[PDB]
Parts: structure tokens; C-alpha cells; sequence
């Protein structure tokens, strides 16, 4: 299937700037380069036009930082996503810190029955205007497209919610706000932090997320946060937390996930350049893509 | 059960300078506020008073450096822990060289009909004055806790054996002299070097050293050297040896004697921030004792 | 005099992608709080739209590669900076890679009657088409702006010479092409090369370079190249140079500037984050223009 | 003249925990062999106990935090200092923060007519409870000990002003508050910042500071901050501030201030082993010592 | 069985110098102590003498670099390991790039009836001059030695093939030319790629490698390229490949294989002192001799 | 002047192997490539044969380790060095340890009625068999070629004394032993410690020494030793010592010999690839060659 890259140079979402500069730097990482590659017909569709945040003292959000110019900039990237699903090809964004899901989400969980989605991530994302004790929105899109939060947010796309708990899997957590673990835990999410990864081993983790997830859903999308993985790895990440996901263990991860054809759109999210090693972590992102996209070692 | 933090401010054990400033290291990384946040009663009684160093000259013996210092430092750690135990606390003891747990052992030994231990550490700390290389106490506390050694070290509390071989099992070996290597053969000493790590993964090493221990004991002492961690994630160490355990195997191990509830008293030493790289050795300490009391990401 | 911020995201004049990501570095870095908090009455003029490379086998042009995206980006440039000094303002470009340096000139020259120049980099960028060995054009600002080379870079903004050679000075020199020794050797281009630097010392150097512009001209641009630095100190360059200009003399280059108070225009080049350590080389930029606009110590 | 070593494990003038470990570990940098090998009879005296902070709610003024300890541990220095002046010893006082200056110099002051001060930092260290952003008492002894301040600070010793403002030489400076700027203007305080050492060099600095304290003062009292030095040479200090004196040049000033023989008390201050990298900033004040009290490569 | 060991000061096999250092590199890290701590009769050959290249213009195809001068240093490779291996020692070879596989397996090959080999490396090296995308020879000894390549190369000793593809195992492949795949998908060599190392772990892909192994050769040649550790842990080597394996898996398969006693020949190959961190590659090369060789942690 | 090009490959002047791998790495760092880009007929005569140490219990004495090999390595030197004098060639030594100094001091004496001599280094090398605390020939070639020390070193070349002590300037000193101060002394050796570089500037220094030997010469060996220069410059030396020459400083003193035009035989020594980063130190050596022989900026 061919694919349609979409850039969102978003960072507000969150307040360290410089995320906007993830799509560019992974570009520059040679992602369409990657892709060709692999035979694919690629095709990038540029960058999702992003506001300026208003003043402050001006509009009310506080526990929901910049919401306004978010969900501006997400039912645009709705649409943009919806018309390439509609177009039979592949999305795959860029961003861009992780608020953008809510719009990736909405523009493609409407064309399936029961879309699952794997939450790649060293946080949850499942924190509301109520629990979030930063009121950065790019820990609220989980929450948001399962229908938790601040409708703005919750119906972008003009439905809700996009996905239901059970068929979300959560990967790689080590930093959970307790309001997110009651929220995990009274929404069923099914979840593996790194505990279970060092207990199981990444290839148990995964054959029983790919089982689950193929066992009740007619689609997956992968949302990959840098951050999942270690920040020796992904160093470029606004909201690092150590005891991360390796290199390798991400590889292995995107070649199960290939080989078991269950992705049906991605999203690589959180890389900021300005607070990188040399483009370590667009670099480590493009691999990861390419692992995803089905290249192999033999 | 309530925790009673004891820090023991000693060096005299071996010959780097620095160690001694261990237990405050782990205090400034935050040790009580990361217990209390678990909702512990946790209470700190200080350090023990450590001696001067009197002239080898005049000491013990040029195989046991600084012995009566030790001895006497020792000597104050187990009446200390004792009466801790005794008011229904679980004794944390923070190094500090390993010799401390000469004391730490001799006052919670005599509370338990079979006490476990753990020694987690790249070395054995089985010589005696006869075997060791060095004259360094900080690498005799196992065999004279099992009474092997010089009565100054091996009657400490006024009683002899604490523990019997039987009962110990060493984690994350990788640094024995011929005469350990002898010692732990001989003494019939369960022991995981990196090479069973390796082979079996630190979920199995953890899950057949709990079983084992869970089956013979009625208690069990957790003595953890922080030179047990490869050097990369714990540089702050007087006897560095590379091929460690990681940090998330580290956790690993935490989390899984957490959840097996078998720890009845702790201590975690050779915590030198002279030899570190901004406290990170003494943060990694702070980590691990977080999930051995309980702390979970989920 | 108010100054006027033009952003020229730029990455044609060479060949490693990112240099183009530095005006937002440097804006994320903090260069309008900087300058605010001089008590400056500062404006962000935004980006200079630029193009796209139209393909290697249509356009002519491999001695000088993107010709005219290059010329064309700078033909916007020099119509936006010729505003800002209409309007009085202090012209403050930020890029971006050293081709800008055409379309600065072009719109700040013709409002002098002799325009001096201070090219602080470890290159001359005095080649031109014939005797440059990448056919870069960041190599080819200084010799195109004293009406050397390619008509479609010396014309920019209706008229040529921007400069005359006589009131040019080059700063911190250490990477030469043979054909740049004989231009700067022909046109008698006064240069400190950094073995003059370490012989008379940044205060002498400068105090000549002051003395010598002040004394024939009625105005003096700043184009400073980030690669005039050391690489310890401004690692996200494209073309690094080792043995560069400290830090510190650098500061006391942008002081003594400041103090003389001869600059009317200003320029800083070659930010690449993508090749940078954690914005480092941005904010080296910013803490540069700080002291250029009179931040002092005491 | 013999020297007395005093140590004050001081950390209450400031926030960040760990300097209190600066006496120790330059002890552990080997500051007695040093001074030993020189041919000195050197003395250590130990440590000044100090108390420890009572809750901040319960605390007299906020613009001045721990207050009452930190006067409390300073008026007991004094007296220590005073007694080693006395016994007709140099007073060499190992830090902690820079808040214990205060104690020094009410220890030594009253034995001068006119003593002088240089003080090595990259700050002023010039504020009262009134100009202070932070209420950190480590950022007002120099302006405590010229009487400006809280009584309970100026007045430690029994005495104030300990120094006149025409005495006082700061070398090094680099980061000053506005309140700072006008305190050191409006007092006629001697200065020389980053750009005066930039600009003339250390030697030039060194010169005219000595000529003109030998030319007004029968003693020297020298308080350096280790943050007067770059970051990248003294990593260990717990208010870095980049572009900041190299290891040369302060070897350099130790070296003609030794030369000089003005020098008759000094303090090495802000040494924080847990900012450190392996002790790296202990032994740079203890190599400093060495030049100080004589030490020559030739 | 005692030890005889050769170095191969070879860089002819491909274009970066400095690999010709690794043998005296391994050698200064200790090879020759390490061993006979293990109670080995080590004996020590010295020196392959290799030649010059001779210039490229004059030389006889360009798809095989260097041939003559390769084949001529591999030829007395061969004969050396020959009668090393008809005296009854185990003949352990030092590099020297990779090339140097053709000279060892030839000097060995003829011994055993059906060879196995353990090709522990990053890459394949099975190019021939019609596959080979640079000429480099050190990219063809895999083939060579099975029998397919310039015969200047399948030829050395005198005889062809040396080994049976089925008796070939690689282990930690991560790159490889598609014409490389396809060699080895058509010759039906093993192969467990970092896919298969991540998937079913180290100890499963040596527990297989030793079995398949043991079930159907007399003999195994272990060639070891130390570009096959991640550059993290082996840095100086020429053609390092990211995502490798680490320390500890390495030092894991040489114990299973020291364990399995199906050794019989060895080489350390691609150490390159030039490219390295002080000797790291070179220690890492030795340490792994020393488990190759039955040194046990216990 | 046509200049030949000498290895000497010797580690036996002191302990730690390595340094006898320096005359290939600089070869590596492309030190022919280097000088014929200057127009030079350049040769290389290969590398001096050194032999093999005899046992230290046989040898000259515990004082002077590896004497007899030291001492016969040295006059195959000096025979070759004397040859390429004859030849009208600039002889340029590329070392191995600083104990080939005796050697080319031998054969370059001779031809000069008053030959004067730079020792660039951090240490003396005035060392005797008397004085030396390790026996390290390497520390004693300065004071040999003055005619102090063993007859089997001052003897060289069959005559004695190579030079005078009145022509001799050592530059970038900061470690002697107390016995070599005493011989700097006495002998009244002119000497320009860190202590004057920093106080007078290395252009000071430079001027000074060039005046003064060209005022009583007729010809300057420039003896360079790697560990003048600071080890965060050139890391890959058997001595380093903190508080060195900076890569600047070293370029401007061989732009200034270049200048003088008085060098008249160099040698470049100490240069260990085993104990370096990457070959940074070779690449020092070959830039310094660079400027030594003419290379310049402008
Ligand atoms: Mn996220
Ligand atoms: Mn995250
Ligand atoms: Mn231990
Ligand atoms: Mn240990
Ligand atoms: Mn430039
Ligand atoms: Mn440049
Ligand atoms: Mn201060
Ligand atoms: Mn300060
Ligand atoms: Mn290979
Ligand atoms: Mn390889
Ligand atoms: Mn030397
Ligand atoms: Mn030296």
C-alpha cells in the first residue's frame, strides 16, 4: 500500500519548543530516501499549517495549555489524514509532540469497525484537564480519543470517541501520574511498562500484543513515542525518563509488528532536534520506520 | 512495617576515601522523601560514629586494615539494628564500605531462626586475613558473617555464625580470587555470576533464588553493592568491575523481591560520590530501594 | 535604533541539510527576550519564503548549485532588509547558511556611501565559480557582494559592488582555497587569520579592525559565520574547522563592537541544529548578539 | 608562617545539597600532603559544627533563609579564626558555600588596620535581604562583611564593617544582579570582569591588583569562589555560569599572588562533589592551594 | 592443547590504515598474560611479513584490491597455521582485517574432514569481484574459503573448497549487499541476523549454533570480526555497524563455546588501534580470548 | 631543503607499550601527503630496527632499563641521521619515546660548530642514572646529549657533548623532578615553564627564544614532544600532565620557527595510538609538521 507522509510541526502541545522541528529533522534524516527504498510509493504531503499561541491572560486554558490553536491544528490534520485513507494509501505523520494523535486518530478511526491502537510510550497519555498536573495537552491524547476529556478535543473530527480501551495496548510506560493509573486501570487498558518488558522479553511482549489486537480489531495504528525508548537511544525528546526501551529491542518490536501486517497507520512523535545529539533521534526514528515499513537484516 | 534509616559514614573497610560520605549522598538523592511518598513511616536515626583509623602498625594485623576501628564501628551497628528490630522496624542500613555488614548482620541475624541473605555484588567477599590480597574488611563480611574469619570480626554481637552457607545466595558475580572461588565451593555457596545472568536472564536468577530462599529461611537480608551494577550505571565505586548488572535488571530484581515479600532488612553500600559523576550512583541506589519497598510504574 | 529580526531558513548555498532550521534555533534559543531585555524596541519580521532545488539534470548549474533558488531567495531578502532600513531600523538577519549574506548586502549597501564589512569566519567566501572546489555558493557571499562572480549574485538588488575590498576585514581565518589566497592577496583584503590572532591577541586584532573601518567608512555590517568559533564551542556547523575563536573572544569581540558602536547591520550564519549538541551553537549565537547590542558584565 | 586548615560543612546559605561535602573531599584531593610537601606545618583543625535548619515556616525572614544557623555557624568560624591568628597561623578555611566568608574575615579583620579582599568569583556576591532574588545568604557575604546586610550577618563577631569598599578587588566576574551592579558602583568597589580579563589578560588583572592592595592594605584576605572558573574546568559548584576563568589562568593569579606575598588568610569555597565529576573540582582547589602557598613548576 | 599465536598485520583487504596495528594492540592488551594465567603452553610466532601495495594504476583488476599482495601474505598465513596445526597446537590468529580468513582456513581446512565454521560478524563477507560494490577483498574471504571467488583467492594452499556451506554458521549479521543475501539464501548457509540474536536471545542462538555444529563437523573454526559488538562496545574497527552485540553477549557465546569444547581454530579480526578509544576494541578482543579459552567467572 | 623522513619505532626508553606505533600512526595521519602539498621532495627511509629488551638483571642496571637495546638502536640512528645530513637532507625523526632524541642529537651535532636545541615538552628529560625515579631512558636524553649520564648514552656517535647547555631552551615545562630543577639550575638552562607562557604570552616566548639561539647558533633542533601540549589536545602519551600548550599555541610556535627559518632537524616523539582517541595525537603531530615547514593560513 502506498504511503502519504503528512508533517505537524506542533509543540503546543507541550512547552519546550523546538518539537516543531521533528518533521524537518526526520526528513533530513532521509525518511522518503528509507521508504523508496523499499520499493514504496511514497509521497510527501507537507507540513499541517500550525497557530501561534495567543496571549496568556487572553484565553482560558491553563489545564489545557494553547487548546484552542491544538484542536485548530488537529481537525485540519483530521482531514488531511482522512483524505489519504480515503485515497486506499498508508498515513504516516510526523511530528510534532503527541497531541497531534487526537487528530491522526480521528482522521482514521472512522474508516474502521474497531480500530486498535498501541501506545509506544515511557508515559500513558491518558491524563485529562482534571488530572494532568501540567496541563500540556500532549499527555491528554489518549484519554481524548478513547472520549475523555475536554470536548474540543474529544470530538475532533466531528465523532467520539475514535477507539475503545480494550483494544488500545499500552508499551514501554515507566512514568504514570496516579490519576492515569486509576484511569488504566478502571478503562481495562491493557498495558505492559518496563517491568513486564524486562520480565517477559520485548518478543513475548509484542506475539501477545500482535495476538490480542489481531484477535479483535480490524485495524492498528502505531503511535510511537521517542521517548519510549531510552534516552541513551532518543536523547531529542522534551519529557525524557531514564530506564528506557533499547535500540534494539525497538527493531525488534517494528520487524514483529511488520511481519505480522497488523499497522495500518503510524505516527512518529516527540523528536526535537534542538534537543538532540546530531539528529540522533530523527536518525533512530527513520530506522524504526523502515524496520516497520518491512526492512529486513536477511 | 516502619523503616528505620542507619547510616553508617564508613571507609575504614577498604582504601579509597570517600565512601564515607555514601550515606549522605543517598539522603540528598532523596532517600526519605521517595519512601515517604509510599506512604512509610520512615525515620531517620542518624549516623554511626566511626573511629579513626589507628597505625596499621599497631592494629590487628597487616591482613585487616583499620581492624579495631571497624570492629568497634561494627560493635555500634549491631546494637543499633538490634534495637531497631526489636521495636517491629525494618532496619535500612546506608554505606559505607560492605565491611558494615559485618554489623548490620550480627544485629538482625540473632532475630531469625534461618536468615537468607542476598548478596548482590560483582565480587564474593569471602577472604579472610590468611586469603586476602589486600588486608581490605570490606572484602571479608560474608565469610566472617558465616564464621570464617578473625574473632574481631567473627563474634561481633557476641554470637557466631549469623548465617549458614546454605543460605546465601550471591547475585551478579564476576570478580573472585582463587581462594573465593574455593571458599564458595567448598561452603556450598548458591551463586549467579554474569554468566548465569546471561544465559538464564535476571528473571529466572530472581525467581529461582526467591524459591530457593522462600523454602529454607524465615527471613531474609538484602546486602546490596552497588559495584554489583556495571560500572556505566554505577561509576561511583571503589572497585569498579565492567560487565554488570543493568539498571532495569536491577529494578527487575527490586520489583520481583518486593512482590515476593521476603526482605526483612536491607542495606546498600560502596556509595562513593568522590568517585562519581553527579550523584548518579547514589540516584541509582535511591531508584532501586523505591521498588524494593514497594514502587511500581503500574 | 529598533531592530528588525528577518529569519532566512536557507539551506541551498550548500550542501548539508538543517542549516535551514536555524533562525527558529536561535528564536527558540532566545533572541527576542535577549534583545528585549536591553530595553530594545525589537520586531520579528518572520521568514523569507525560499524554494525547493528543482532537479540536478534540468537546471545549469553544478559550479553553482541551486543558482536560482539562491538568487531568487535573496532577491526577497534584499528588498525586506532595504525596507527595514528605510524604516530606520537596525537590520538583524538570522540564517541560515552564509549565501544570505548576498541578499543582506544588497539591501543594506546601496544606503552607504561606503559600507564596511567585517566577516568574522573561518573561510574566506571568496570563491566564485571558477575556482570554488564544491561549487557551494555559502563559499562564494564575500567575492559576489565585491562584484565577483556569477552576474545572477552580483546583480541582486539592481547594482554591483556592494563593498569595496579596501573596506572589508576577516576575522579568525584559518581554511583557505588557493584561488581565496590570491584573491585576498590580489584585492588587498585586509585579514587576521588565526595565527595573528594568537600572536597579537582578539584585543589588538580588534582594535586595528575598529580603527580601520571607522577611519573610511560610514557604516559597518557584521556577517558573522558560527564556524569562525572553535567546533568545542559551536559544534552545529556544516563546514567545522578546528583551532577557532574561543568563546570568550568572542565576547569580547561582540563588546568591543558594541563600544565603538559602528555596527548598522548584522548577520549571523551557519546554525545547524541538526549537527549541534542541544542548541548549543544557537545559543552561543544569542549570547553573541546579546553583547553585540551592548549586554555588559558590569 | 604554619598553616590551620578549617573546615565548615556548610550548605545552609544556598539551596542545593552536597557542598557541605567540599571539606572532605578536598581533603580527599590530598590539600594536607600538598601543603606537607611544600615544607609547611600544617595543621587541620577539623570541621565547624554545624546546625541544622529549622522549618521554613517557623523561620524569621524569608529574604534571609537559615538565617539563624548559618549566623550561628559563622560566629563559631570566627572564633576558630580568630584563635589561629592569634597563635600566629595562616587561617586556610575549606568550604561549603561562600556564606561562611563571612566568618572568616570577622575572624581575621579585627587583626588588620587595613585588610584587603580579593574575591575570585563569577558573581558579586554583593546582595542584602533587600536586593536579594533568592533570600540564599551565600549571595551577601561580601556585603555583609562591608556592613551592608542583616545585623545578624554584619554584626557576626562583635564588630562591623570587617573591610572598606576601596580594598576590595572581584576578579572573574561574570554574572551580576541589577541591585549588584549599582551596590559595586555606587561603593566604588574595584572589578574585574570577564571582559576586563579578555581584554588586558590575567597578568595585567593580577598586576594592578596587587599593586593596588599592597599599595593600601597590610593583609590580603583572598575568598575564592571555585565558580569563578569555567564550568568545563570546575563542573562541581552549585551556580556554574559559562565563560568563565580557565585552569591556566588561575594557576597564573595563585602564582603571583604567591610571588606577591600579600596573601595572609584564604578560603576555597562552593565545592559541591555531588555536582562534581570525580572529585575533578576538589583537586582543582587543591592544585590552586599548592601555587598559592608556593608551589613553582620551575 | 597449547597455543600458538600469529599476528597478521593486514590492511590491504580493505581501505582504511591502521587495522595492521591490531595485532601488537591485542598483544599490548595483555593476550599473551591472560592466556597463560589459564595455565596454557603459549607460544608466540610473531609476524605474518606482508608487502606493499603496489600502485593502483598498474594493478590487475580493481574489483580486487590489492590481490596480489592479499594472496601473497595469505599464502604464507596459510603454511604458518599449517604447521602450527601439525605440531598439535591451536593455531590463534591476530589481524589484521578480515582477508585474512583465506590464509587461516586454508592452513586449516585440510586437517579436518568437515570443517564447521562460526562466522561471528556484522557482516556476510561473502562478495566475489563480480558482487563486490568496492573491490575491498576483506568483503570476499566467506566465499573464497567455500569455494567462490578470483581463484588467486579460492586457490591459497592449493586446494578448494576449504569448507561446505551447510557447515557455516553466522552469528550477528546487520548488514548485508542484496547479492550477499542471495549467496547465502542459495548456498543455504545459517544465519542468525541481530533479528534472530533480539528474538530468541543469545543463549538459544549458541545452544543451536553448538548442536547443529557438533552434529555434523570434526572441527570449528571460530572467525571472529570484532565489528560484530556494537561500535559502543568495539569503536575501533573500520566498518562499524549500530544496533550490535553487546559486551556481555559476547562474552556469553565465547563461555558456551568454551563449554562445548568444539573449537579448534580462532581469529580476532578488524581491530583498528587508529579508530579506537585507548585500546578498548583491543582489551574487549582479549577479554573474550580469556572465556574463549575456559576462564570462568566461578 | 629536501627532507627525509625517519621512523624510530622504540617503546624501550619507558614502560608502556605503544609508543613504538607512533612513527606509523603519524604516517597514517598523512604526514608525507602533508609536506609534498608544500612542494617538499620528501622521502621516506623506513623505520630504525629495534631490537628486542635483554633481561633487566642483565642489562646495564636497575637504573637505565633496556640500556644495551636503548643505547644500540640509538647509534643505528645516529648513523642514519648523519647520512641524511651529508646528503644535504633535513633530517625529520618521527619517534617513538623521547629516548631517540640521543640518537638524533648524534648524527645532527656533529655537522654544527654550535648547535642549539628546543625541548617543546612537559618534563625536562635531564634525568641521570642517579636521579631517575623509574629508570626510564626517555627522561634522560636531554641531559645524555648535554654529556651527563651513562658513557653507553653520552658516548653516541663516538663523541660528547652533543650540545651546550647556554644553547638549549626548554618550552612548556610544568613537571621536574627536584633533580633536574637542580641541573636546570646549575647548569644555567634557559626555560620557559607554563608559569611564563602564561604570564608573558606564547608570542613572547617564542620571540625570546628565537633571539636568543639565533644570536648563538648556527643551527636549532627542535626536539618535540607530544606531552607538551595539554592531554585534552593529545591524549595519546605515556605522561601526560595537566595545564598544557593549546593546540593554538603550538600552531603559532611552529609558524614562528617557520618564519626564523632557524630549525634545521626536528623530531616529533611520544606519540602512543594505544593510549589516544582516534589517532588525535598523530594528527597534532602531522598538523604541527605542517606549519613547522612553511604551511600558513593566509
Ligand atoms: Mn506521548
Ligand atoms: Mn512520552
Ligand atoms: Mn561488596
Ligand atoms: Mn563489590
Ligand atoms: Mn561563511
Ligand atoms: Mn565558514
Ligand atoms: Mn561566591
Ligand atoms: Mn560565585
Ligand atoms: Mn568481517
Ligand atoms: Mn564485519
Ligand atoms: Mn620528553
Ligand atoms: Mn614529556
Amino acid at each position: 500500500k502506498p504511503i502519504s507522509i503528512i508533517g505537524v510541526p506542533m509543540d503546543l502541545g507541550q512547552t519546550r519548543r523546538g518539537v516543531d522541528m521533528g518533521p524537518s529533522a526526520m526528513r533530513y534524516a532521509g525518511v522518503i530516501e528509507r521508504l523508496e527504498r523499499l520499493h514504496y510509493d511514497i509521497e510527501d504531503l507537507g507540513d499541517i499549517p500550525i497557530g501561534k499561541a495567543e496571549r496568556l491572560h487572553e484565553q482560558g486554558d491553563s489545564r489545557l495549555r494553547n487548546l484552542k490553536a491544538v484542536a485548530e491544528a488537529n481537525e485540519k490534520l483530521a482531514a488531511a489524514v482522512d483524505q489519504v485513507v480515503q485515497r486506499g494509501r498508508f498515513p504516516l505523520v510526523l511530528g510534532g509532540d503527541h497531541s497531534i494523535a487526537i487528530g491522526t486518530l480521528a482522521g482514521v478511526a472512522k474508516h474502521y469497525e474497531r480500530l486498535g491502537v498501541i501506545w509506544y510510550d515511557a508515559h500513558g497519555d491518558v491524563n485529562t484537564a482534571e488530572t494532568s498536573p501540567s496541563g500540556n495537552i500532549h499527555g491528554m491524547p489518549l484519554a481524548a480519543s478513547l472520549g475523555f476529556g475536554h470536548p474540543a478535543l474529544t470530538q475532533i473530527g466531528g465523532y467520539s470517541p475514535k477507539i475503545k480501551p480494550e483494544h488500545v495496548v499500552l508499551i514501554g510506560v515507566r512514568s504514570l501520574d496516579e490519576g492515569e493509573k486509576k484511569f488504566i486501570r478502571e478503562k481495562g487498558i491493557k498495558i505492559y511498562t518496563m517491568h513486564e518488558v524486562d520480565r517477559l522479553g520485548m518478543t513475548r511482549v509484542m506475539e501477545e500484543t500482535i495476538a490480542y489486537l489481531k484477535e479483535r480489531t480490524d485495524g492498528v495504528h502505531l503511535s510511537l513515542d521517542l521517548d519510549g525508548l531510552d534516552p541513551s537511544d532518543a536523547p531529542g525528546v522534551g519529557t525524557p525518563v531514564i530506564g528506557g526501551l533499547t535500540y534494539r529491542e525497538s527493531h525488534l518490536a517494528m520487524e514483529m509488528l511488520a511481519e505480522a501486517q497488523i499497522i495500518t497507520s503510524a505516527e512518529f512523535v516527540e523528536v526535537n532536534p534542538i534537543l538532540d545529539e546530531r539528529n540522533k533521534t530523527a536518525s533512530v526514528a527513520v530506522a524504526l520506520m523502515g524496520s516497520l515499513f518491512g526492512e529486513k537484516l536477511m
